[PDB]
């Protein structure tokens, strides 16, 4: 069950790695590779260093656009489990200040560069993407990332897969605000008809609606 | 008004970028590129990431001496506005501990490596240059950098342009010590007949004398 | 007395640099270069940046396996005196949290990445090596590194040379625990018949036994 790559749009790729989570078998986690002119940028590691090193190699060897920098969408091991590989492979890593503090607390390696988007609704442009902090949801520090050329919204773990009603790992969730965070992301990026959850298949905006329903108070 | 490069001496180049500062039009900021055997070092970013990326590209493509490391002469956006570009482009950045703390406070990105020159008069050798902390002046953390082969003193923003009497952005100035800081730099580097201010043209030691006069208590 | 390289095993090299320590003449310090498939990893700097830059160049030019990352075995200038060179040359550096804190206190540059092995007996795998914190000895933060293919134990400064009875620089030593730390390292890596001290020649396990004897309460 090695790392998979699939095209989502012009210059936009999904990476997927798998980890057995007992007693439930293999759980996928998804991130993105986004091409620029002669390099690429990364959204999230995979589960560990070996999977993450495969992603770096694939961008270099298949796209011929080496990964120069990355952004991490919250402090859990599906999104930051491969930080050491990124650092050793010359990738310049970015996360929010809160994400880095939580990463250190949780035994994960922090990113090298801090983004300051602590207020709900804060948005910044990063490497041609829009990063939004929509408020706490799956994790207090969760961020979303929008690719406005193809109109692809990376919801990460804040967006649940398909029509599930399961909530996933809620150890760090903000159960009170999660549905509002989803609405905030949906309202910020109305043109994005492709939505990417971490733990399921690419879908459309129906997975924003389903997630907001199943997590609503 | 794109980034300009001009030769100051053997292996020493000035980079200049421009920013409109309302209501006064385009304001230049200057830094240096200094060649070593097969790489170069940088003094200051330009105003932003795009200008700073042009500087990195020009060293690689025109000098064939890629920028390996940089030093930043205080925590303002003319000197550190391009830090993210440097970090993404593999440049190893240096600043004093005070500069990094002020950068974080001011919303700028800190350098990756800390120099400890906190006492007035402290000097260190860095990549064949002499770095001096002459005391607070234009900004409490301002440093100067001397290139002793061509005898070029980079005064940065601590040295005002030409015969102006205007003081520039004094929000963070040490008005009591600035003239003494200028004298300290002048006495430390007597052989340097080329003096580079951030916001005006290269000149000689008369701009040390003029600055010390116009900022004197 | 320039930097020396000697083969210890398949893909494992010792680097040695020298520094005059008045009034006693030239003192060697040793570290390792360990090959991987198309890159190498480094154990310790040499005494300063120039020596450390020679090591980086030799891995690139002679092994054709550039140094990608390094580990530092405690916060003294024989092990971390070349950090600035590593950082400028693109090496991703690692040390324990305690080592980094001591480095900053002692005027050395900290590593870029923190390992958390603070409890006596903690072991981690790093780049195919086993890193062990055996407890305080030569320095409170000393770690050892084992290369299990050739069975080479890098004892660093925690292991004294040959049959000496001298203790070296004990400014930061844990004289009460040092012999137990040596025993802990010996028991953790029983198969390693090649043992490398920082300040003497490669030897066998007799230098573990001698060190434990001469430092025992
Ligand atoms: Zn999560
Ligand atoms: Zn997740
Ligand atoms: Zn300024
Ligand atoms: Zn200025
Ligand atoms: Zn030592
Ligand atoms: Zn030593």
């Amino acid at each position: 069950k090695p790392v998979e790559f699939v095209k989502l749009g012009t210059g936009v790729w999904m990476h997927t790695g798998y980890k057995v989570v007992p007693p439930w078998g293999n759980i996928r986690t998804n991130g993105l590779i986004i091409e620029r002119g002669d390099y690429s940028v990364l959204v999230d590691t995979a589960w560990n260093d070996a999977q993450t090193a495969e992603i770096v190699a694939w961008a270099k060897d298949t796209l011929q656009k080496p990964i120069r920098a990355s952004i991490h969408t919250h402090a859990h091991s599906d999104k930051m489990g491969g930080m050491d590989a990124l650092h050793m492979l010359g990738v310049e890593t970015f996360a929010t200040d809160l994400t880095n503090r939580l990463a250190i607390e949780r035994g994960l390696m922090p990113a090298k560069n801090v983004l300051n988007i602590s207020e709900i609704g804060s948005q910044i442009e990063w490497e041609g993407l829009t990063i939004l902090y929509p408020g706490g949801g799956h994790s207090e520090d969760n961020i979303v990332v929008n690719e406005g050329v193809n109109n692809i919204l990376f919801g990460g773990c804040m967006i649940r897969p398909g029509m599930t009603t399961s909530l996933g790992n809620i150890d760090d969730a903000n159960l009170g605000y999660w549905s509002k965070a989803v609405e905030n992301a949906a309202n910020a990026f109305p043109d994005s008809q492709i939505v990417i959850p971490s733990h399921g298949k690419p879908a459309g905006r129906e997975i924003l609606k389903n997630t907001a329903y199943i997590t609503r108070p």
